[PDB]
């Protein structure tokens, strides 16, 4: 009476983590529907069935009369095989079952904001889901059935083409890791009454996002009651003023201009410095002269002010558009932000300070930990990759290997000397790394960094949002995050211990 081409869906590939845990898993879900031409000839059932249904039999009885005419309507989607063999076993006629696939995400709010989901139809709609949506999904095959001119399904003819399965995508990321890192970001917050966070961890060898961990999170198994707060990838789609996190390249392109060493000497007597209507002021104001890694332990902004003045901002600018700050990354994850670094023809004065310790211009939290990727890789910058890195790209040159070799025994400095950011150190290593404190009376507290310091192979980034406790600074709020999880990390990659 009627032959018909109708689709077959394709298995979704599963999704893992960079060890082969599974993140993202297609299940079979049963779904029931309905013939309305077929259930209109057998209304004496219909009670039976709207109470198997959890529904009220007027309602569902209005629901079937309208309908009368289509012959296809959806009864419940996703239902477990022993619920759905329960209605099947009443022999209703016109009710029929189906099998589709539904994801699963074993880890939960974990890894939600990188993995991303699905919608019913089994389409890619946020996170990796959405961006290697083709990749995943594979090619839906056709089958021919007849239906009698009621749309009963008479008989059920051949393939015409198979379904093309989804390929397995392996992420970058370290489950292990994630769960770590996920952990400690959510205890600093509640710590600290603070309002939302990032923690990033990437390898410096390889350009793979070891661990990308938000604050709030969701759950993606069951959507319902959503906050789209709760959703945001801020790691990626949140900009914001970096401070004083980049001082390191600020002293990079003074190392590089020919006019400074280590040892060279800034007078920042008396902890502020008017330019016109304007004042730069220092957060501990009982200095006079410093040298070159006594700025950055004091994160003195009078001394890399005057640092920046004697070099010019064009130096600045370019070291930090160089390893990344306010560019494009390239990873194409929906919503990523590009940020800004701003140009100028000729740069005031005024600007160029604050360039210098880190306003004026927006990164995310994943441009932040890339710049300090290609530092602590001596000087050089490897692509970014959210899947699993098995032949190593090469990567570009944006800072010589000596002058980021010198910046990197600096910020050992700053988390190992005296009047340090000591509570960054991690037990058995060396780190190396930098504060920040950034507006946004509200605050960010920031720690960008490195280890082992002796030969670096990892660098994270910690973003904590509004710590409500007295104290805000980024020394006492995220470097103790950064400690934390960075041994941790350490250890459960078996990097040796370079301080033992
Ligand atoms: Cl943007």
């Amino acid at each position: 009476r009627s032959v018909r081409h109708i689709a077959i869906p394709a298995h979704r590939g599963l999704i893992t983590d960079r060890n082969g845990e599974p993140l993202a898993v297609s299940t079979p879900v049963t779904t029931l529907w309905a013939n309305p031409k077929e259930l209109m000839t057998a209304k004496e059932r219909w009670p039976q069935l709207a109470a198997a249904l959890g529904q009220d039999t007027k309602l569902f009885a209005d629901r079937i009369e309208q309908n009368a005419e289509r012959e296809f309507i959806y009864l419940v989607r996703g239902l477990t095989p022993e619920q759905g063999e329960g209605v099947i076993a009443l022999k209703v006629p016109g009710v029929y079952s189906i099998e589709e696939f539904r994801r699963f995400y074993p880890a939960g709010e974990v890894v939600a904001h990188a993995v991303g989901f699905t919608d019913v139809d089994d389409r890619g709609r946020e996170g990796i889901e959405l961006a290697f949506d083709e990749w995943l999904a594979g090619v839906p095959g056709k089958r021919q059935v007849l239906k009698d001119r009621r749309g009963r399904v008479i008989k059920d003819v051949q393939v015409t083409k198979n379904a093309k399965p989804g390929k397995t995508l392996a992420l970058s990321i370290d489950l292990r890791l994630q769960y770590l890192a996920h952990r400690e970001l959510r205890n600093a917050l509640l710590e600290n009454g603070a309002k939302a966070g990032s923690l990033v961890i990437m390898d410096v060898k390889t350009g793979e996002i070891l661990a990308m961990t938000n604050q709030p999170t969701y759950n993606p198994n069951n959507r319902r009651n959503l906050q789209p707060a709760a959703m945001r990838n801020r790691a990626m789609i949140d900009v914001f003023e970096p401070g004083s996190t980049v001082k390191p390249f600020s002293m990079s392109a003074a190392l590089a201009s020919g006019r400074w060493k280590p040892s060279d000497i800034v007078d920042v007597y008396p902890g502020t410095l008017q330019i016109g209507r304007y004042t730069i002021r220092d957060v501990s104001r009982n200095s006079r002269q410093l040298d070159l890694t006594g700025i950055l332990i004091k994160s003195s902004n009078v001394g890399i002010s005057k640092i920046a003045f004697d070099i010019g901002a064009e130096s600045i600018y370019s070291v930090m558009q160089q390893v990344g700050l306010g560019q494009d990354t390239g990873l194409g994850f929906p919503g990523e932000r590009v940020g800004n670094l701003p140009n100028h023809r000729k740069w005031p004065k005024a600007e160029t300070a604050t360039l210098a310790y880190g306003y004026g211009l927006s990164v995310t939290a994943i441009q932040l930990a890339h710049a300090y990727a290609a530092l602590a890789n001596d000087g050089k910058s490897v692509p970014l990759s959210m899947t699993r890195v098995d032949r190593v790209p090469d990567g570009v040159q944006v800072i010589s290997p000596e002058v980021a070799s010198t910046v990197q025994g600096m910020l050992q400095q700053v988390v190992e000397a005296q009047g340090g950011v000591f509570r960054a150190q991690v037990p058995g290593y060396h780190a190396a790394g930098k504060s920040g404190t950034a507006r946004k009376n509200a605050y960010r507290s920031l720690f960008a960094g490195f280890a082992p310091a002796t030969d670096p192979r990892i660098a994270m980034v910690v973003v904590i949002d509004e710590p409500s406790k007295a104290g805000y600074f980024g020394g006492l709020v995220s470097a103790p995050v950064f400690s934390k999880v960075m041994a941790g990390a350490l250890r459960l990659m078996n990097v040796p211990p370079d301080n033992l």
